[PDB]
Parts: C-alpha cells; structure tokens; sequence
C-alpha cells in the first residue's frame, strides 16, 4: 500500500554490470532445469541481456522487473528453461554503456519483516515522458509492479496472495503509482536545472521507501530516500524527523522539506499505514511470507595447483535472502582471501550463495565454513571430508 504524499525536490556516472550464470536446480544432464542470468551493480539502467545456446540467441527469455539494492545499483534476473547435456554450451551476454564491447559469461558447473517500494524514472528528452518502473516487496518477495511502457497502465499483481485484494485496492494503487511517476518527472526537470545539465541527456531518479516491523509486528524502522544518477541525493534519517543531504543542491531540498514539515507527514505513513498494511499482507500471504527455509549447505572440492585446492561452501534453497557465510581457519575467522559472490535468486522463492577459499593441501581439516540464517536452530559448521584425495 503506497504513500499518498508526493513531495517535490523543488526548483531552485557509469558502473559496469556483474553477471552470474547458474541453474535454479542442481544441474544433471538430461533433466529439465532453469538457467538464470543474474545481472547486478550496473548504472544506468538501460541494458541489453541475451541468453545464448551454442552461441545462438535463445528466443524465450523472461526478465524480472527492474529493481535496485541499497547502494542504488540495479539488478535484473533473466531466465529460461533448459535441459543441460554434455556438449551444449550456454552463456549470457550483456551490452551496457559502461563497456566498449559486450560482456559474455559462459555457464560453468564446476523474526522481522519489511515492506519496500522501489521507483526508477529515466528521462528520454524528445521521446515522451520518462520511463517509469515501480516494484513493491514484502521481505524478499515481489508482490506488485508498474511499468509506464507496459500495456495495462495499472498496478499489477506479482504474487498470488495480493490477487485477493478487490478492485478498489487496485484502483487506488494505480492512482498513486501514476502520481509517483509525475512527481519523478517533475524532479528530473528541476534536478537537471540544479546541476546545470543540458536538456538533451538522459538522467535517472530513484526512490525507495518502506517500513520494517519486529517479531511482534510493531514498527521497527522507516526509510524514505532518493538518488539522482545513481548517487545519494536526500534521505530521511532513522529518527523520521530530519534529513541527510548529500551535496549543495540537496541542501535546498532539505531546507524546503524542513520548512514544509515533510518528515512528520512521512513518519505518519511509515509508523502507521505502512505497518498496518504490512500486517495485512503477512496474514493474507501467511504460507509464503511467514516462512523461513533453512540453507541446504555443502562443501565442494576443486583441484587448483599441485600445492593447494579451492574449497567452496554452498548455501542453497534459503529464505529470506539475508545470510552470513564465512570461512574460519583453526577457530579464528578471516576474510582476507575469501571469494564471496552476491546472494542470488534461484527464481522459485529461495536464494543461493557461496564462499570460496584457497587451502594448502594437507591443511583442509583446519578450515571450517559457518552458515548463519534465521531459519537455522543452530548455526551450521561444515568441513571438507576428504574422501578421494
């Protein structure tokens, strides 16, 4: 349930995509599966993602709705059905303005809750109104979307439990999401003026807001923050009464919103309405939302040099996405030379992660992987049982 308040900011750089290519389920030759291409850390949001089989474009590839993480960097999941074999190669190819050439990555085998909305507007001077994309989450489960270039021109369901809501709900959310788009359109215009930028270039406004509740479903935290061209602009501080302005232009907005008492209006939504609707969603989506799936963990071996080995600690099938995955040598922990990938979606309501370390041969028993997750009664501790080396 979105905010009705629409404050305006007032009148007076590229990052490279990271790519993971991986299957939803453990890969077995001849068994139907889903291949994922998880593309993250990119800016601006305009991007082309293609999945390839033996170098040829796979035609039926589904893309997630554009969203972004805390640092404002975008992410998209692309996925397609596939049945792996011994000989077929698979890859994901990304074109983005940050890179001179496309990057191709081949598939290689060996108690709290939150509601959050994420909004992205991208100007396109001479080509109509900004591209506007909105997505809503409860915890790590997306439940609504809006895309200005989609056909419906309505807020749309993306989870079965929200489809219960009647037409009044959908009408209200559609009205509000369109109002968000217009506010962002205005913001793009005035921010362009504030930074003395030309009317020709494309620019980006991102906005995130929402609430966390505790184990008793009482208000825990609120958020309401903005970025311009992928950089912090203004953010509501944790007290929900003051602002962090990132530069001089944002200070003008800060003083404007201070004068108009915008923080107190947002506080009322964040501590009241946001929380009340989160509780409703948690009850309506109980089976899928009020759940913890524990990480299914194991350690794999991979020969490296004649002197050492790579040990990789896997965590699979877990929900929610928050997890701590760490290696420890002889009790003491250290992330000096630990490779750690971003937590990635399986595409079926669970997440995956791994952490890898290079261990000298003979000293493998000294290394232990530790998995902490709210689903686990006790933290898991794993070691590589050396059978066949």
């Amino acid at each position: 349930y979105m905010l009705d308040l629409q404050p305006e900011t007032g009148g007076g750089i590229q990052r490279t995509p990271q790519i993971q290519v991986y299957s939803r389920h453990p890969p077995e030759n001849g068994k139907p599966n889903i291949l994922n291409c998880y593309v993250t850390q990119f800016h601006p949001s305009d991007i082309e993602i293609q999945m390839l089989k033996n170098g040829k474009k796979i035609p039926k590839v589904e893309m997630s709705d554009l969203s972004f993480s805390k640092d404002w960097s975008f992410y998209i999941l692309a996925h397609t059905e596939f049945t792996p074999t011994e000989t077929d190669t698979y890859a994901c190819r990304v074109k983005h303005a940050s890179m001179a050439e496309p990057k191709t990555v081949y598939w290689d085998r060996d108690g709290s809750h939150s509601m959050r909305y994420f909004f992205t507007s991208v100007s396109r001077p001479g080509r109509g109104e900004p591209r506007f994309i909105a997505v809503g989450y409860v915890d790590d489960t997306q439940f609504v979307r809006f895309d200005s270039d989609a056909a419906s021109q309505r807020m749309e369901p993306r989870a079965p439990w929200i489809e219960q809501e009647g037409p009044e709900y959908w009408d209200g959310e559609t009205r509000k999401v369109k109002a968000h788009s217009q506010t962002h359109r205005v913001d793009l215009g005035t921010l362009r003026g504030a930074y003395n930028q030309s009317e020709a270039g494309s620019h980006t406004v991102q906005r995130m807001y929402g609430c966390d509740v505790g184990s008793d479903w009482r208000f825990l935290r609120g958020y309401h923050q903005y970025a311009y061209d992928g950089k912090d602009y203004i953010a509501l501080k944790e007290d929900l009464r003051s602002w962090t302005a990132a530069d001089m232009a944002a200070q003008t907005t800060k003083h404007k919103w201070e004068a108009a008492h915008v923080a107190e209006q947002l506080r009322a939504y964040l501590e009241g309405t946001c929380v009340e609707w989160l509780r409703r969603y948690l009850e309506n989506g109980k089976e899928t939302l009020q759940r913890t799936d524990s990480p299914k963990a194991h350690v794999t071996y991979h020969p490296r040099s004649q002197v050492d080995v790579t040990l990789r600690c896997w965590a699979l099938g877990f929900y929610p996405a928050d997890i701590t995955l760490t290696w420890q040598l002889n009790g003491e922990d250290l992330t000096q030379d630990m490779e750690l990938v971003e937590t990635r979606p399986a595409g079926d309501g669970t997440f995956q992660k791994w952490a890898a370390v290079v261990v000298p041969l003979g000293k493998e028993q000294n290394y232990t992987c530790h998995v902490h997750h709210e689903g686990l009664p006790e933290p898991l501790t794993l070691r590589w049982e050396n059978l066949y080396f």
